[PDB]
């Protein structure tokens, strides 16, 4: 019993964190096999960040200008290349702690764990979600760039995010491990505004199922609805539209609790229209949307 | 920017998790040096749990009855002893991944990270606090016993909790690493009720300071108060009394923000009396109390 915002154990990723310094800029790198991945803005001075031409800035850099340190020991850089917004620094030593891994590009609404680092050293781990506007609400200070987001399936780490930027509003933007930003963001110190941060409806429903499994049932009502009726209310409350694919994904939770997905939608619809009335669900006074249906099943079944 | 419920990186603790089986009961153990620590209720059948006499049950157990497995390899048990509610199994091999460590007994209000495990395998990490009634609100299923709570100061892990029990209300109870329960709980399948779960006032104030540092300032008001006036309102709302020791501990946050501690108390007093009015602070609709002043400083300064 109990339901917590839970991150994956971070050990496998801690073994990959390195410090990358170029000139006077220091950030984090991810060392997998004999390649260190890091945000390409490591080559920029704060002045260059205003309007950088990365290809031009990279011409003035050689392998020896990239300083990579793993723990208190230096790695030898024998090659470097830019792939989209990340630099790949080939080193002469394969990371002995390289876990089994994949690079994945996640969809909005998907959750992942972040190992926040400074100077190639891990400081903390937290769970978050790719927002529908392709930002993430993280906890990152100057020096955190290159910190990564990941999910783990038994022994294989799927890396899905690398931190690059803080928008003027204090929300975060980054890339997948191929260097492509999530959303329309660019690695430039220019004002970029995020779109509407809508609520991830399928995740709220999964979390309402987690609440029922854990004894929080006060919000269950005597109504049902349809996908079209629910979605009219969802649009009004800036919730993402629910599709039959989302209903399918909630099937295991529906089966476990005996609550039809559309009945849970009707409970959610009344919570949107009536509010919580000072009550809480799983210790929260608002509807939580950073647990996917897969996360609820995993946490409630104890997947290791 | 951004403020997250952040756990310590769990790698150092992942390297200590083992599976302990006695008869038909399997739970988690913590392997430090040549000792494996685990809840003494590993020797109980579900029937024994109703009214166990641990000393009597232990007479029927020998070293070879305790099966300890680290990864997919078996450890040889060469000694066993009971210390309060934990068993200490001496093994013939010192854990090669033993980090620098201490055993600490925390006070209510203190926070720590939990590495939730099943069959000696880590499944997740989350942050929580020792409640003022000496329970913890965790996320633990059958098989999670022996999962541990810890804090890390640079490279030294201070273990403060080991999971033992779920109360009939779904809240959790456990011991320090010397086997002494936090609070009045006992390792017996008998109905035990928790006392009032009051709000950790000094932590709410620390989190209001974190909110100001991150731009959430709407709740700042034009008032101040005194410790005695604030505490009259705190008692009424089931908040822990604030002492001058708490005011002292909030000094660094007061200095950083320029908001006197008593002025922040007056903002908190108005939030208690007026409510949030549908507003949020750091993405929360209720006042968060599982961040200590030390956690706020650490997260806001990027301690690794
Ligand atoms: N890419 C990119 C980029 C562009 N302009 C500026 C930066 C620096 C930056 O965003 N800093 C920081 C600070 C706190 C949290 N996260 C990131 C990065
Ligand atoms: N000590 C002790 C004890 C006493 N009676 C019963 C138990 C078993 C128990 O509490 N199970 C469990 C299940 C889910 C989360 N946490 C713990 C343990």
């Amino acid at each position: 019993s109990g339901f917590r915002k839970m991150a994956f154990p971070s050990g496998k990723v801690e073994g990959c964190m390195v410090q990358v310094t170029c000139g006077t800029t220091t950030l984090n790198g991810l060392w997998l096999d004999d390649v260190v991945y890091c945000p390409r803005h490591v080559i920029c001075t704060s002045e260059d960040m205003l309007n950088p031409n990365y290809e031009d800035l990279l011409i003035r850099k050689s392998n020896h200008n990239f300083l990579v340190q793993a723990g208190n020991v230096q790695l030898r850089v024998i090659g470097h290349s830019m792939q989209n917004c990340v630099l790949k620094l080939k080193v002469d030593t394969a990371n002995p702690k390289t876990p089994k891994y994949k690079f994945v590009r996640i969809q909005p609404g998907q959750t992942f764990s972040v190992l926040a680092c400074y100077n190639g050293s891990p400081s903390g781990v937290y769970q978050c979600a790719m927002r529908p506007n392709f930002t993430i609400k993280g906890s990152f200070l100057n020096g955190s760039c290159g910190s990564v987001g990941f999910n783990i399936d038994y022994d294989c780490v799927s890396f899905c995010y690398m931190h690059h930027m803080e928008l003027p509003t204090g929300v975060h933007a980054g890339t997948d491990l191929e260097g492509n930003f999530y959303g329309p963001f660019v690695d430039r110190q220019t004002a970029q505004a995020a779109g509407t941060d809508t609520t991830i409806t399928v995740n709220v429903l999964a979390w309402l199922y987690a609440a029922v499994i854990n004894g929080d049932r006060w919000f269950l009502n005597r109504f049902t609805t349809t996908l079209n009726d629910f979605n009219l209310v969802a649009m009004k409350y800036n919730y993402e539209p629910l599709t039959q694919d989302h209903v399918d994904i909630l099937g295991p939770l529906s089966a476990q609790t005996g609550i039809a997905v559309l009945d849970m939608c009707a409970s959610l619809k009344e919570l949107l229209q009536n509010g919580m009335n000072g009550r809480t669900i799983l210790g929260s006074a608002l509807l939580e949307d950073e647990f996917t249906p897969f996360d609820v099943v995993r946490q409630c079944s104890g997947v290791t």
